[PDB]
C-alpha cells in the first residue's frame, strides 16, 4: 500500500502503522480511512493529502 502525505503540514500516513489513536488500525489503505478523519497534526481533511509516489 502507498504512503500519503498531508500537503499542508507534511505529516506522512503510513498504512503499516495506521493511526490507531483515532481509530485507524494498522494495515488500513488510505482510501479506506473514514472520510471524516483529519490529519493528526494540523487537522485538515483527507482532500489535502496526496499519494507519495516514487
Ligand atoms: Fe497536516
Amino acid at each position: 500500500m502507498k504512503k500519503y502525505t498531508c500537503t499542508v503540514c507534511g505529516y506522512i500516513y503510513n498504512p503499516e502503522d495506521g493511526d490507531p489513536d483515532n481509530g485507524v488500525n494498522p494495515g488500513t489503505d488510505f482510501k479506506d480511512i473514514p472520510d471524516d478523519w483529519v490529519c493528526p497534526l494540523c487537522a485538515v481533511g483527507k482532500d489535502q493529502f496526496e499519494e507519495v509516489e516514487e
